[PDB]
């Protein structure tokens, strides 16, 4: 059973061999390597004194994906202090109040707050949302907006199901199929951006009105998950289509950054709601794939195992994100290789480290029971 019953969050890390004393120095010194005043590997930056946001390094912009994931992170650390901040600047310079996707936030922003572009990318919108109800729960809804937590939480879920009832909008998540949408207004989807762990929670604590659809959501993503990930090699393309197939109209239908975090997904949603043979299967597939293939050596890959000739832009994130796979085969022929693989792995320097970083802390976190469920 899972933890989401137990209230019990497995050590990995721990299980494996290594000592209490030197995973809590790991894990913090991870936080501070990308939250601190450390140069070289931070990727986090302070606004004056009440915002702060996450910076893409190789892309020199602000992403909802990264803002949403700095809020989880800030959560799950005890941060309100960060939380606040990083959600001040979403607010301030992201949130959209004109345009078709008005009630999104906008998905890359310049440092200055500036808006590169007026559409939004769904995975951002969902780890808002649960980041949002872990704040409520861990300190209590603010009395001032935008900082009244819950509130914010299911006021963007009603958004992403029920957007265009009434105006030229877009939901996120196709009302037929219950598959969350790669961008509000095409018919695919993207396999990382199915997160049932998460929606599991939505279940509960979105409005009333949508319960059953979140439900319908969570198991619809984990049956999607089955045929998007390739049977022999356990790899997903970037971009699906609705049946599974992947979507490389312009290039996202191999395994690249955003695929890396299927595997991930899959471990946390394991460790929250319960092993299944499938996930233990699946995972160790693509821990089998890269059992022979060193780091220095990964590419884009076909999802039939075909290699380009192009590097993995992204080879910290990957062994990251197959480590935290783990949690889905604790007993995997592979599983503990990958968790000492990415135990000997340094936190990412250089204009690249963005990506890498925070699929980094995900999985310290993770590995070490340190990311949690966190109720009313
Ligand atoms: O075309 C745009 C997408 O590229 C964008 O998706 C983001 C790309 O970076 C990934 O790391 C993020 O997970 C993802 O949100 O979404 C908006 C769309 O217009
Ligand atoms: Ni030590």
């Amino acid at each position: 059973e899972g933890a989401f019953y137990t209230r019990e969050y497995r050590n990995l890390f721990k299980e494996f061999g290594y000592s209490e004393a030197e995973i809590q120095e790991r894990v913090k010194d991870t936080w501070e390597q990308l939250f601190g005043d450390n140069p070289e590997t931070k990727i986090y930056y302070e606004v004056g004194d009440d915002l702060g946001y996450l910076l893409d390094t190789g892309n020199l912009d602000v992403r909802t994906a990264g803002m949403s994931y700095g809020m989880m992170m800030a959560v799950q650390m005890d941060r309100k202090d960060i939380f606040d901040r990083i959600w001040n600047w979403t607010m301030k310079n992201m949130y959209m109040t004109e345009g078709v996707h008005a009630g999104y936030f906008a998905w890359s922003c310049q440092p200055d707050g500036t808006k590169n572009s007026w559409g939004p990318a769904p995975d951002g919108e969902e780890y808002f949302a649960l980041a949002l109800f872990f704040a409520s729960h861990r300190w209590g809804d603010g009395d001032e907006q935008p900082f009244n937590y819950s509130e914010q939480a299911r006021k963007l879920l009603h958004t992403c199901v029920h957007n265009g009832e009434g105006g030229p909008g877009h939901p996120m998540w196709n009302r037929d199929n219950k598959l969350i949408k790669f961008i509000p207004e095409v018919e695919f989807s993207d396999p990382s951006y199915h997160l049932p762990h998460f929606y599991e929670l939505f279940s509960l604590w979105a409005n009333e009105e949508d319960r059953v659809f979140w439900k319908e959501a969570a198991e619809a993503s984990r049956e999607y998950l089955k045929i998007a990930c390739h049977p022999e090699t356990g790899l997903a393309p970037e971009y699906a289509y609705y049946d599974g197939t992947p979507n490389d109209e312009k290039g996202y239908g191999h395994f690249f950054s955003d695929s890396y975090r299927v595997a991930a997904n899959i471990g946390l949603d394991a460790e929250w709601f319960g092993g299944s043979e499938w996930s233990a299967e699946e995972i160790n597939k693509i821990q089998a794939f890269f059992a022979d293939k060193e780091p220095e050596d990964y590419r884009r890959y076909k999802i039939d195992g075909e290699p380009f000739e192009e590097k993995s832009l992204h080879p910290v994130g990957l062994i990251a994100t197959n480590a935290m796979g783990s949690l889905a085969s604790v007993d995997g022929p592979y599983a503990k290789a990958n968790v000492d693989l990415f135990w000997n792995t340094p936190v990412r320097t250089g204009n690249r480290r963005y990506y890498d970083n925070c699929l980094y802390l995900f999985a310290m976190l993770a590995l070490s029971g340190n990311f949690k469920i966190w109720f009313p």
